[PDB]
């Protein structure tokens, strides 16, 4: 996402005023919030006996369930073929003999000394397998799992720009750029918000960002909110125009009609291409939200006979979501 | 340096419980936290009319007077030389044709982000500019300078064990490594909580981190605490031994007898040399701490005549300065 965090206004909330609300949750984010938070007391990410990591499974599973126990209903939006926003230069920047596979598979980094999500995200290291166990587990889990044409946050946004949910959920403010009315942050890591942290966002208690208040208290019109964010830098140009920061961009945008204009030559990717994208994102309208329930054996196999989850808790864990899915009254 | 924030426990005192207290502020970390928070409203860093930055001068100035209005009496330890064992001088990091470093100024500090810190907080031989303009301001305003053979926080640690100082101050934890019995954080930015965000390490009120309590809780003891930080990554070994992070490193430390040994292998840039240095630092002590009386107009000369400061704000500042200093100053 984009660093325009210090500029967008926020409210509070408790996981009581999400009672009964449909919420679109961008999965890869949710998966990277767990890869960080769900660790061993011995500081390392949960892994299954044969080595591979397991936290985005131990997360996704107990966390959508405790939400659903709170009464929220979630649907995870899945990325499509990511837009690939950079220059041409080699026609097909294909299989560029650089280190594939042994980048993040053995990504030293989740033993966290840094944030190499930024390794996966350049031209390779298909960690699509991480998402593959996640749509897979979500399906037995019962969960609505919307798939999207281009980037997850935008269909997560569109679903909100057409009454299907009350919000997008991600720790990123990229849905405000694709028009999300609401963006609620802190769902996958809401907790006992009290004395220390990872980096503690002290009220790790959900926050409600509203595109109305973000647009009135900083008086810019939505496609200028894109402009600012392009200049500061998006994941489609990871530094922005050399030297501008949130508030200087807040002006350049703010008054000068058509601000991208002055840069582009001042070196980067062709800044107009990206905007267009945040205005007009590729969006699927074909998705059904809830329909079916948890294949427990199918689950004890994937989580214990396959990933050595304790048979024990996930037996008495599917249970809690069965409490949760099957029981929303009728009406 | 020393990412071990989350382990090291800290009580939250009130600035008001520091009057009468001497505190050795490590100067280059205050230079960098001021060059961080002392922004012009538009975004850009406060600049003198010939383009050069002076956030470091405003902060260095008005903070140490606004520190004395509460009554603490501070002295600013300055760095001496390096050690620098890193990147292998011959090839990487010999200080020869240092690019006149544009991406410290332009792209980096204007640009809101201290990736830039690298090229002076982590090596005093590129933009020295800063600790020389501060050595002037500090001596003309009669606040003590303690030069010191190499590392500033080590010095500020010696000064606190040997009771000349209540405690070191800095945001980095490197003085606990170096022996400092007490550490006080957030001094250089003690401020208005209520304003959504600023920049900080934890959050805007002075907390006190005590080496007694950090060792008692971590059930290890200093030469171990030092082995910890070496695993995680201190500044002379910037990305530690890959894949081991504080919590792991705490155990590794706690269990074994010679942690460096295993990784002194590949992962080499001498894990034993950094050990000695956190135990045996070059500390000086020909220093004299007298808070004298300030160069009334001479001050007014360099900040106003020569650095384009305002008259009556500075004038008020020089007024405040004096009233505040004779009252702490004894013999």
């Amino acid at each position: 996402g984009v660093p325009i965090g210090d500029l967008v206004p926020r409210k509070e909330i408790d996981l009581e005023n999400l009672y009964g609300k449909k919420i679109a949750i961008d999965a890869l984010n949710a998966i990277y919030q767990f890869l960080s938070t769900i660790r061993q007391e011995d500081g390392t990410p949960l892994m299954d006996s044969k080595g591979r990591i397991t936290s985005h499974l131990s997360g996704l599973f107990y966390r959508t369930i405790n939400l659903m126990e709170a009464g929220i209903k979630p649907a995870y939006v899945f990325d499509g073929k990511p837009p690939e926003f950079k220059r041409k230069e080699l026609e097909k920047r294909r299989e560029a003999r650089e280190e594939a596979e042994l980048k993040w598979k053995e990504a030293l980094a989740k033993g966290n000394l840094e944030e190499a999500r930024k390794y996966a995200q350049r031209a390779t290291k298909v960690n699509e397998m991480l998402i593959e166990d996640a749509k897979k587990l979500l399906q037995l889990m019962g969960i609505p799992i919307i798939q999207a044409p281009s980037e997850g946050e935008a269909q997560a946004a569109y679903m909100a720009s057409k009454g299907d949910v009350y919000a997008s959920a991600s720790q990123d403010y990229d849905s405000l750029l694709f028009g999300a009315p609401r963006l609620i942050r802190n769902l996958t890591i809401t907790g006992k918000r009290k004395m220390p942290g990872k980096d503690v966002y002290v009220e790790i208690k959900p926050e409600l960002v509203v595109l109305d208040e973000v647009l009135k208290e900083l008086k810019i019109t939505r496609e200028k909110l894109i402009e600012l964010a392009i200049l500061v830098g998006t994941d489609y140009n990871p530094g922005g125009v050399k030297g501008i920061g949130p508030k200087k961009a807040l002006e350049i945008v703010r008054y000068s009609r058509d601000p991208l204009a002055k840069f582009q030559r001042q070196s980067d990717v062709d800044l107009y291409a990206i905007k267009e994208f945040f205005l007009n994102p590729p969006v699927t309208n074909e998705y059904s939200l809830s329909w079916k329930e948890p294949d427990e054996e199918g689950i004890l196999k994937f989580l214990c006979d396959e990933h050595n989850f304790s048979e024990e808790r996930v037996k008495n864990g599917i249970e809690r979501l069965k409490k949760a899915i099957k029981a929303g009254r009728q009406s």
